[PDB]
């Protein structure tokens, strides 16, 4: 049975509801992007209304083939009517094709779905700006004030320069990312533009980035791995067993791997900066692990509340345990005090 977090008063809406069958009421389920505990559920034999992005709505189709005619793709950034209800979707700053959503509730009520986000202060000049909410629906990933990680672009820096030095010095090392959900395309496609070289991944994956969208991707992927020095591998794999196993298959082309592991938070981000990061060796076999965030950190958290105001506040994330509740709602508070509202 669906949560209440999860189920928009005063609509026939839910939102990332798909595992719960037949949810009593809803005439529309909204999906606010393409990862598995929020899509749990869908298949081609379900036969509801499906509001989503356009991103979203290509992986749907191809992915786990949805039928077209259930498959309702929205334009960004654009007042549409749903079942008799004015929303907007908004980009969320998190994977590819995942949005925010805003429900303009016919009594006057404004409500925020984050789905989930990285906040930024870009969003701050969004359709966001114009209007008052009462309730925001926030994605609570990190909201305590350990987390602490890099922007995105000083991670992307610090991953480009150690590949590029590493396979400039030795020329017959390969560069190994791992992966498993889409997002974070940046550090495999950044990496590959540094080395003159597409990525090179299963035909599995390829489909998947084929749904996204990125322009001239065509010129950037490939499922041709002996023409590519940059490859892609399952999140499993990338440990020295797998990694030991993956060089002997190709073919005496590459003598050394360099392997990157684009994680969320670590406690080692607690300790050290990014600058002096270090990896795990054994023998020619390096891993990196990067604290590559696709969510907010507490303070960029904080930051967008604050700025929001909201009247009421729903966590979407670590809502499971008492401990987790009550310290979300300490700071909570303490963010409402500080700003007065
Ligand atoms: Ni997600």
């Amino acid at each position: 049975t669906c949560p209440f977090y999860k189920k928009i008063p005063g609509t026939g809406f839910t939102v990332d509801a798909f595992q719960y069958g037949v949810v009593e009421g809803c005439t529309a389920y909204f999906l606010t992007h393409f990862h598995s505990d929020h899509y749990a559920g869908l298949s081609k034999h379900f036969t509801f209304p499906v509001y989503c992005s356009e991103i979203t709505g290509n992986l749907l189709k191809n992915k786990l083939h949805v039928q077209e005619q259930y498959i309702h793709p929205l334009p960004l950034d654009t007042e549409c009517i749903v079942n008799g209800v004015k929303v907007v979707l908004l980009d969320a700053n998190h994977c590819p094709g995942a949005v925010m959503i805003l429900f303009y509730l016919p009594n006057g009520t404004v409500i925020l779905h984050t789905g989930d986000f990285r906040a930024d202060p870009s969003m701050e000049r969004s359709l966001l700006a114009d209007q008052k909410v009462h309730m925001l629906y926030l994605d609570t990933t990190y909201c305590s004030p350990e987390y602490t990680f890099p922007s995105q672009q000083e991670v992307i820096r610090f991953a480009i320069n150690t590949a590029f030095e590493a396979v400039t010095l030795n020329p017959h090392a390969l560069v190994v990312c791992g992966t498993y959900s889409i997002g974070k395309e940046k550090v495999f496609l950044a990496i590959a533009d540094v080395l003159g070289s597409k990525v090179g991944m299963s035909q599995e994956k390829y489909k998947t980035l084929q749904c996204l969208n990125i322009p001239e991707i065509n010129s950037l992927i490939t499922t041709d791995m002996c023409s590519s020095l940059v490859h892609l591998l399952p999140m499993m794999q990338i440990n020295f067993k797998g990694l030991q196993s993956h060089l002997k298959k190709c073919g005496g082309k590459y003598n050394q791997i360099l392997a990157f592991r684009p994680t969320g938070w670590t406690h080692s981000n607690k300790f050290t900066r990014i600058a002096d990061v270090i990896p795990q060796t054994k023998g020619n076999i390096s891993i990196y692990g990067i604290p590559y965030s696709e969510h907010s950190s507490y303070l960029e958290m904080k930051r967008f509340v604050q700025w929001l105001k909201p009247q009421k506040i729903i966590p979407t994330v670590n809502v499971g345990t008492w401990k987790s509740r009550s310290t979300m709602e300490k700071y909570f508070r303490e963010w409402k005090l500080e700003a007065g509202y």
